């Protein structure tokens, strides 16, 4: 009820073109202000969870997915494919590719049981998907052992029917049964558990073809032309002593790493076996096929500077004659070491330091991101990137991540945006975690 006022507010800050499950579920309530962090249930251990599978309704089962099983994998990204998009008119469809899910569910501790399903029983076609992946968490100083959860997905013809509690419920029996008890999940939606809220945007690498798809807009009183001429970037890269992620160059960079992202008050802790795992793909996959790109500077001597990586995600275009695909470039993780000889994160100097570095290696990203042949790259307003968004010709973009710690409360967590949902330029983001 006082629940509901704080709720709606939440909701209507994030307007953009009653909750009887989570009311039963250890999440921070709207109205609840925390005190003191740490879990919401009293500690349980495995002998408390029973090993049975959750009742679905007549005529479906459960089932594991491997990954490493060409069959299997590709009824994953297939269902994802067909109904991770709300409308079936929309023109443009998700594009998950075999290459995608051999990175982003085969992290270092991935269980096939922990990448769970639904099929039909006659059939045998998977109609919902949710997988996870053990990791560490860092909320606010304190570390946290548990579980990323994503890509939930329910077949669109089986929506309102309130299976995905079910798909939640087993996803959380079938993890607490191994000594994790909490989890960070990101989604779109509101839900009682907000502990940061972060806003998506777009630098646009290739205006024409994403105005020829409707992927923008043309602003008033300006030209087609005006906007190529805008966004126009160069072929070649620009900062010095910059190449790719070998793997000689590991040791050198998870320290920078971990040391540079030693400042966010919510991180994801990494060993340098889920590090290399992260930033380093397949063994030769061709550029239109290619999932991650990580990207480093060699300092002439042998010493790494500042890293950065991001990822493909394409889109599949439908009614459209000239072009068939979009491609989508994710601004992931980054390192940098020019505000380390200062003493305060927020000083000006070191501010102003830690951004014409930022500006630097970003632009890079995006050139390289063209270069790979993407349209457009993306960021999150969270970390530190609300010191390059505005200069970098980020515009803004309407959709907002919110962040979801299960079973844990915690303070709001700056996540780089003012009241007015603009950028916090002053105050940046203290959310160093990057959800796909
Ligand atoms: C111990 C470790 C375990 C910890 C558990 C971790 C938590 C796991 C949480 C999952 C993290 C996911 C993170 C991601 O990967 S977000 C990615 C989800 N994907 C998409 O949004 C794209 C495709 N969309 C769909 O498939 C949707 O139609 C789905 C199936 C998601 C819901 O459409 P539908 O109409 O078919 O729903 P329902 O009737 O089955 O179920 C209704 C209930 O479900 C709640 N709901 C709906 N969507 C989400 C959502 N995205 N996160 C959390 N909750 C969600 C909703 O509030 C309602 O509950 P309540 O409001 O009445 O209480
Ligand atoms: O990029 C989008 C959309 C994204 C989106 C939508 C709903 C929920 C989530 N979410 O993470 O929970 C979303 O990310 S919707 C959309 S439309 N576009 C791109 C687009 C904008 C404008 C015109 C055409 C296409």
């Amino acid at each position: 009820d006082k629940a509901k006022k704080l709720e709606n507010l939440l909701k209507l800050l994030q307007l953009n073109n009653d909750h009887k499950f989570w009311r039963t579920q250890p999440v921070k309530d709207f109205d609840e202000k925390v005190v003191e962090e740490g879990p919401i249930d009293k500690p349980k251990t495995p002998e408390d969870i029973s090993d049975k599978p959750l009742p679905l309704l007549s005529s479906f089962e459960w089932c594991s997915i491997d990954v490493d099983n060409k069959k299997q994998l590709e009824d994953v990204f297939v269902l994802l494919n067909e109904n991770y998009v709300e409308d079936r008119d929309a023109g443009f469809r998700f594009n998950y590719t075999k290459e995608f899910f051999n990175w982003a569910l085969k992290s270092p501790g991935w269980k096939k049981d922990w990448h769970i399903g639904v099929r039909v029983k006659e059939t045998q076609k998977l109609v919902a998907f949710i997988s996870a992946i053990p990791v560490t968490l860092g909320v606010r100083g304190k570390q946290v052992p548990s579980v990323e959860i994503n890509f939930l997905c329910v077949h669109k013809q089986l929506r309102s029917k309130r299976l995905t509690p079910v798909l939640i419920k087993e996803i959380t029996r079938r993890v607490n049964k191994c000594d994790i008890w909490h989890a960070l999940y990101t989604a779109g939606i509101v839900l009682p558990a907000p502990v940061s809220t972060c806003r998506y945007t777009h630098r646009p690498l290739n205006w024409k073809k994403l105005y020829e798809v409707d992927f923008t807009g043309l602003p008033d009183g300006h030209t087609e032309e005006d906007m190529i001429a805008e966004n126009a970037l160069p072929a070649k890269t620009k900062t010095a002593g910059l190449r790719k992620l070998k793997k000689e160059d590991i040791d050198q960079v998870f320290e920078l790493f971990k040391r540079y992202q030693s400042r966010f008050e919510l991180i994801q802790i990494f060993t340098k076996e889920e590090f290399e795992h992260n930033f380093i793909g397949e063994e030769s996959l061709p550029l239109d096929k290619q999932v991650i790109f990580s990207y480093v500077v060699e300092q002439p001597d042998g010493k790494i500077t500042d890293f950065f990586s991001f990822y493909s995600l394409p889109f599949t275009i439908l009614n459209n004659t000239k072009y068939k695909d979009l491609g989508i470039g994710y601004l992931y993780y980054y390192a940098t070491d020019a505000d380390f000889q200062f003493k305060d994160r927020f000083d000006p100097k070191a501010t102003k330091a830690l951004k014409t570095r930022l500006c630097e290696l970003i632009y890079d990203a995006c050139i390289l991101a063209k270069n790979a042949n993407m349209d457009v790259f993306n960021a999150l307003t969270s970390q530190d990137n609300t010191l390059f968004l505005d200069d970098l010709k980020f515009g803004p973009g309407d959709g907002f991540l919110n962040f979801y710690l299960f079973n844990y409360r915690a303070k709001p967590i700056t996540g780089g945006l003012n009241p007015d949902n603009s950028n916090d330029i002053k105050r940046r983001s203290n959310v160093g975690v990057v959800m796909l």
